[PDB]
């Protein structure tokens, strides 16, 4: 009641004024995430399509993390990050009008076909380019997984869903919060150790297993049990090691390192020989549902 009204008023001071229903038509829902729904809408004057993320203030586990949408939009735009155009308070929801990634999410490719290493290397290179730039400015995404990687029709790869992100800096060197999606969570984060950008590197390792095997490890375990497993066990293994080149295997072994001090950084991984395999964005295009 009171808490909600108080929060609506806070958000209003940071978002753009007005209501984008005034310039948008034909909202059609295309998906849900952890923090709300995503629709496409048609820009009336142009006929172009944009995405609108709608997040109900009353349905957030940590309502203050909604500010992440504003911090990212304001400050950390980049070629491999979804362009955020404007944000608004529309009744009890935060709406973010953003770039529409019409190629959809990497999850729908990983669940339905088998990527080759040209393709996997293209995805990993693009993701690592985003992370290198984010991590150098102290931003940790904290929810790297195939659902957070979106594609353009011509196969360019962009990071999305920064709702769970946080900042580190000299004054706050490490984060402590239990955040992310259980199967992708880094072991030190499940163990409740102070952690840093290294956690996105482990999560990317898990997404590589998604790209190879179709699923993260322990995916048939309840989320609580899977976390315990990640906390306690040696790094997870591919379901079939013969299906990866020695190069991809060497690459994965620099990501899935339990000790975060020994895990490779995004900076280091950009130089890794596996990425020499990356094809151009055209290599990704045939993987998309409209093409398979």
């Amino acid at each position: 009641r009171v808490s909600h009204e108080q929060f609506r008023a806070a958000l209003q001071l940071v978002v753009d004024p007005g209501d984008p229903r005034s310039y948008l038509d034909n909202f059609i829902k295309i998906g849900e995430g952890s923090t709300g729904i995503v629709c496409i809408a048609t820009v009336r004057s142009s006929g172009k399509l944009v995405a609108v993320k709608k997040m109900d203030l009353r349905k957030q586990q940590r309502r203050e993390l909604l500010f992440n949408e504003v911090v990212i939009m304001r400050d950390y735009q980049h070629e491999n990050v979804v362009e955020m155009y404007n944000s608004y308070l529309v009744g009890d929801e935060l709406w973010v009008v953003m770039e529409f990634l019409e190629g959809g999410a990497l999850t729908d490719i990983v669940t339905h076909t088998r990527m080759n290493e040209e393709q996997i290397a293209a995805v990993c290179l693009a993701v690592l380019q985003a992370l290198s730039v984010l991590h150098a400015q102290g931003v940790i995404h904290r929810d790297i997984k195939s659902d957070s990687i979106l594609l353009t029709h011509d196969g360019r790869v962009k990071l999305s869903d920064f709702g769970f992100c946080a900042q580190v800096s000299k004054e706050v060197p490490r984060r402590k919060s239990l955040v992310g999606t259980p199967y992708w969570m880094a072991p030190e984060l499940i163990s409740r150790l102070p952690y840093g950008p290294e956690v996105d590197i482990w999560s990317l390792g898990i997404m590589v297993i998604e790209m190879v095997d179709g699923e993260p490890p322990y995916f048939n375990e309840p989320p609580l049990k899977a976390m315990k497993m990640i906390r306690d066990n040696l790094p997870p293994r591919l379901k079939n090691l013969h299906k990866v080149s020695p190069s991809l295997k060497g690459f994965l072994d620099r990501l899935l390192v339990r000790d975060p001090a020994q895990r490779a950084t995004a900076a280091e991984l950009l130089k890794h020989p596996f990425l020499a395999k990356a094809g151009p964005p055209a290599s990704i295009v045939p993987l998309m549902r409209q093409n398979r």
